[PDB]
RNA sequence: UCAGCUCGUGUUGUGAAAUGUUGGGUUAAGUCCCGCAACGAGCGCAACCCUUAUCCUUUGUUGCCAGCGGUCCGGCCGGGAA
C-alpha cells in the first residue's frame, strides 16, 4: 500500500495531544487543532516490513491470530481472518487464552461437543429448559472462542489492532515468545510490539486498509 | 440449614498473600444474568427421596352401598364395582 491510500482512510489522525504516550514521539509528524498527526512517511516503510515478515510466517505454514475486540474493528477482524482461513479473537480476550491454553482448550472441546449436539438433534430431546440452557452456553462459547476453535495450539504470530486496548493479549504473547504485529496509535505504548505500525486504530476506514493488506500477504504467502 | 468454604492452571506481588470469590442488577440461596486477568473445577444451594393437597387406570375383601330385589330395619341377606 502507498502513502495516498493511507491518507484517504485517515491513517494519519492520532489522538488529542493530552492523551499521548511520549514513547510515540519518533512516529509523530506534528499537531493540528490539538490532535497529533502521525508521520505517514514512517507508517509506510514500517508496514511493508510488517507485511514482509507476515509473508514469511505464512509461507512456513504458520498460524496468524487476529486480535481486535474494539467495536470499530470487531466485525472486520472476523471478515479478514476468514477470507484468509486463519484465526481471530474479536470479542473480549479471555485472560490466559495463550498462557493458560491448557485450560482454555477444554472450553474449545465443550464448544465442539455442544455444536455437534446442535447438529445432531439432542436439543429436541432435553427437557426444554435443559436444551435452552445448553443453546445459551453455545452462543457464549461461540462469541468468545468461535475464531480459534480449529487453531489446535499456540499461534506463531499475533496481529493486533490498538496495542493499548489489547495490552493483555500482547503481554501473553511476549510471555510465550510469539511475535506481535500491531497497529499503535499515539496514545499507546509500543514497547511490547515486535513490529510497530503507527497508524489510526479507531477509524473503520483505516482498520480495513490494515486488515486487507495483511489478509493479502498471507493468502499469497500460503500459495507459494 | 447459616450461605458459605476451597482447589488446579494462569496472572500480580521480593514476600506473607491476592485474583478468581470483587463490581452493576437480582435471588430464599457464591441463585442467576451482565461486566471483568482470569479460565475452569470441587464441597455446599437447588434438584433427585418420604409425606400431604387434585385426577386417572387397574384390583374389589375382612373395606364400600348408587341403582336394584327381599328384610326381623341391622349392608342384615341376595346381589352391585358406582
Ligand atoms: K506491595
Ligand atoms: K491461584
Ligand atoms: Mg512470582
Ligand atoms: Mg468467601
Ligand atoms: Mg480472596
Ligand atoms: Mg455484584
Ligand atoms: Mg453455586
Ligand atoms: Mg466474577
Ligand atoms: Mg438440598
Ligand atoms: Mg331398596
Amino acid at each position: 500500500v502507498s502513502m495516498r491510500d493511507m491518507l484517504k482512510a485517515g491513517v494519519h489522525f492520532g489522538h488529542q495531544t493530552r492523551y499521548w504516550n511520549p514513547k510515540m514521539k519518533p512516529f509523530i509528524f506534528g499537531a493540528r487543532n490539538k490532535v497529533h498527526i502521525i508521520n505517514l512517511e514512517k507508517t509506510v516503510p514500517m508496514f511493508n516490513e510488517a507485511l514482509a515478515e507476515l509473508n514469511k510466517i505464512a509461507s512456513r505454514k504458520g498460524k496468524i491470530l487476529f486480535v481486535g475486540t474494539k467495536r470499530a474493528a470487531s466485525e472486520a477482524v472476523k471478515d479478514a481472518a476468514l477470507s484468509c482461513d486463519q484465526f481471530f479473537v474479536n470479542h473480549r480476550w479471555l485472560g490466559g487464552m495463550l498462557t493458560n491454553w491448557k485450560t482454555v482448550r477444554q472450553s474449545i472441546k465443550r464448544l465442539k461437543d455442544l455444536e455437534t449436539q446442535s447438529q445432531d438433534g439432542t436439543f429436541d430431546k432435553l427437557t426444554k429448559k435443559e436444551a435452552l440452557m445448553r443453546t445459551r452456553e453455545l452462543e457464549k462459547l461461540e462469541n468468545s472462542l468461535g475464531g480459534i476453535k480449529d487453531m489446535g495450539g499456540l499461534p506463531d504470530a499475533l496481529f493486533v489492532i490498538d496495542a493499548d486496548h489489547e495490552h493483555i493479549a500482547i503481554k501473553e504473547a511476549n510471555n510465550l515468545g510469539i511475535p506481535v504485529f500491531a497497529i499503535v496509535d499515539t496514545n499507546s505504548d509500543p514497547d511490547g510490539v515486535d513490529f510497530v505500525i503507527p497508524g489510526n486504530d479507531d477509524a473503520i476506514r483505516a482498520v480495513t486498509l490494515y486488515l486487507g493488506a495483511v489478509a493479502a500477504t498471507v493468502r499469497e504467502g500460503r500459495s507459494q
